[PDB]
């Protein structure tokens, strides 16, 4: 009777059991194959990253390689959670604006390949909102491969008001790699990309005011931090710390014509019924690894406040567990009494087929 919750991200799989407070398994969403003259999945491929070429079956939150996605799900059930999938209801997650045909293929594979007894697919951002104890709010979900603004009213996303930025954590890593390369370091390989990811996570932050932070870094060493590389060389960064994530608010830093995440948040709220905007402004929930930066919630507060009506009460909620918010929300929902009627059963699939999932 124990359901499974699998939150499949562009970069990381978060998997576990409904009712747990954290995912049992968190591993890279990769399939690795030998570079030269048979497959490795997840942590397997990370170990052998040196000798493998890596594929990510999910791009910008959307499954694009179904052969390798099947390998991921098989690995999730059999090697990480160590379950027989035919014995467990399985809650899967999907990105906002996931194409309807993709949801159908997810459904077909769960029932026909893994013979699950029941399953469901929920939108990631909605689950994050639930995990914060809300059914109304606007979620900023930013992961490794995509960022979305998702306004939600009384339990349900408002699809017409969703906004999408094809920029998230991996882009920020790649930008810092570029900055550090121009300063004379060599960050090229897959393992080297991972070093820069770690630098980013450990030392980058979002400035409250970019211009004043730049002025400070130009006139003082007070913002410098150092990082010891694996070969023992020490790197010092100052304004690189906040120029990297500034890209979220200024996508032009990496050549992108898109609006920044503050403008997409505002534009999302402005797409919603005027009568519910007060509730959205007061319930901005941040979700995903790329919202983890120190300063990001305060900066969002400042930027939304500048855009919004004078008298508007604005609140940014940044849960400490938000690297895993989506998963936690799925764990709560899949263990909820009210949800047990909502599972798609094998018996319903066999009669209606994949279309059943809408
Ligand atoms: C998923 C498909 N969907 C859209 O895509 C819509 C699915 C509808 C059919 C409902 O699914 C039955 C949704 C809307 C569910 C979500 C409820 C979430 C999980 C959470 C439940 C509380 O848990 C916390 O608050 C955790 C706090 C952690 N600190 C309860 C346990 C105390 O409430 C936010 O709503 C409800 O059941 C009622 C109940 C209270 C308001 O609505
Ligand atoms: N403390 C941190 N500061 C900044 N970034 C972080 C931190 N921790 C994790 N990240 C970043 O978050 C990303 C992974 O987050 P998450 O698991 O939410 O994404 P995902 O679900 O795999 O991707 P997506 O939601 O885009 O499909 C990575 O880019 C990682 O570098
Ligand atoms: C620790 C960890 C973080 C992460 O988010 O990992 C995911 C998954 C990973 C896959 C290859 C990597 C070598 C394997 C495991 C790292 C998993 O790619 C990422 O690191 C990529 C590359 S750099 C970056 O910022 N995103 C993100
Ligand atoms: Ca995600």
């Amino acid at each position: 009777t124990t359901a499974l919750v699998c939150d499949n991200g562009s970069g990381l799989v978060k998997a576990g059991f409904a009712g747990d407070d954290a995912p049992r398994a968190v591993f890279p969403s990769i399939v690795g194959r030998p570079r030269h003259q048979d497959s490795y999945v997840g942590d397997e491929a990370q170990s052998k990253r040196g000798i493998l070429t890596l594929k990510y079956p999910i791009e910008h939150g959307i499954i694009t390689n179904w052969d390798d996605m099947e390998k991921i799900w098989h690995h999730t059930f059999y090697n990480e959670l160590r379950v027989a999938p035919e014995e467990h209801p399985t809650l899967l997650t999907e990105a906002p604006l996931n194409p309807k045909a993709n949801r159908e293929k997810m459904t077909q594979i769960m029932f026909e390949t893994f013979n699950v007894p029941a399953m469901y697919v929920a939108i990631q951002a909605v689950l994050s909102l639930y995990a914060s104890g809300r059914t109304t709010g606007i979620v900023l979900d930013s992961g490794d491969g995509v960022t979305h603004n998702v306004p939600i009213y009384e339990g349900y996303a408002l699809p017409h008001a969703i906004m999408r930025l094809d920029l998230a954590g991996r882009d920020l890593t790649d930008y810092l790699m570029k900055i550090l390369t121009e300063r004379g370091y060599s960050f090229v390989t897959t393992a080297e990309r991972e070093i820069v990811r770690d630098i980013k996570e450990k030392l980058c932050y979002v400035a409250l005011d970019f211009e004043n932070e730049m002025a400070t870094a130009a006139s003082s060493s007070s913002l410098e931090k150092s990082y010891e590389l694996p070969d023992g060389q020490v790197i010092t960064i100052g304004n690189e710390r906040f120029r990297c994530p500034e890209t979220l608010f200024q996508p032009s830093f990496i050549g992108m014509e898109s609006a920044g995440i503050h403008e997409t948040t505002y534009n999302s709220i402005m797409k919603c019924d005027i009568d519910i905007r007060k509730d959205l402004y007061a319930n901005n929930v941040m979700s995903g690894g790329t919202t983890m930066y120190p300063g990001i919630a305060d900066r969002m507060q400042k930027e939304i406040t500048a855009l919004a009506p004078s008298t508007m009460k604005i609140k940014i909620i940044a849960p400490p567990e938000r690297k895993y918010s989506v998963w936690i929300g799925g764990s709560i929902l899949a263990s909820l009494s009210t949800f047990q009627q909502m599972w798609i059963t094998k018996q319903e699939y066999d009669e209606a087929g994949p279309s059943i999932v809408h």
